[PDB]
């Protein structure tokens, strides 16, 4: 049997701000660093440790994992900083208030492109500056790979190969493994572990700074999960 623990970012400047982030690389507030820091002192307290992280490329959940590291005194393991772990990409709804978008273009067409398994957010033009193509973050990324815009399928097709490559090798290697990430990032890989259904995936909700573990068999199948605290 194995465990793993996930955890989403803590509070960032644009859930403050009510406004879509997607692979915007935007920070903490101060409410995020502290809810960052007493899930690491939560996890210290009921005595887990680790051997390695996975993380995304975006500021909020590495700080997130550092503030985790720190209470932990686990400041020197490995992290793996993957753009596979990135928040679903939001297209041109990257920067919009939430609100003010459901005033303009109507609640269900804000509920669509929020949660629609299937359909996505309005893509970004190419030229855009919010455009992923001259960040250093992603230069060693295929062109081709590179989102404009993500719907959930797509965020779930991007997450699966570093869980297929590196974390699911690493669990089975008997590495304590720690995910520290974003919502729609942890829905895809949840989605994928619990083998839950296009349909159901819909109204599952992940809170900032809250850590998920799952027990795990020998197949690597969830047998239970829990929150901490
Ligand atoms: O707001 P967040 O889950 O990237």
């Amino acid at each position: 049997m194995y465990k793993l623990v996930l955890i989403r970012h803590g509070e960032s400047t644009w859930n403050k701000e009510n406004r879509f982030t997607g692979w915007v690389d935007v920070d903490l507030t101060e409410q995020g660093n502290r809810e960052a820091r007493q899930a690491g002192q939560l996890l210290k307290e009921a005595g887990y440790t680790f051997d390695i992280a996975y993380t995304s490329v975006l500021k909020r959940a590495i700080r997130t994992l550092w503030h985790v590291q720190d209470q932990m005194d686990l400041m020197y393991v490995p992290v793996v900083h993957s753009w596979r772990l990135n928040e679903r990409h939001y297209g041109a709804l990257s920067g919009l208030n939430k609100a003010e978008t459901a005033a303009k273009y109507g609640d269900e067409q804000v509920l669509v492109w929020r949660r629609s398994y299937d359909t996505p957010p309005p893509a970004l033009e190419p030229g855009d500056e919010r455009a992923p193509y001259a960040d250093p973050r992603y230069a060693k990324v295929p062109r081709e790979q590179l989102p404009l815009t993500e719907c959930l399928k797509d965020t779930v097709a991007r997450v699966l190969p570093l869980w297929n490559e590196s974390i699911a090798p690493a669990v089975k290697a008997g590495k304590q493994v720690l995910i520290a990430a974003h919502g729609n990032s942890l829905r895809a890989l949840i989605k994928y572990l619990d083998g839950i259904s296009d349909a159901d995936i819909v109204g599952l909700n992940i809170p900032n700074g809250v850590p998920l573990v799952y027990e795990l068999d020998e197949s690597l199948t969830p047998i239970r999960h829990y929150y901490l605290g």
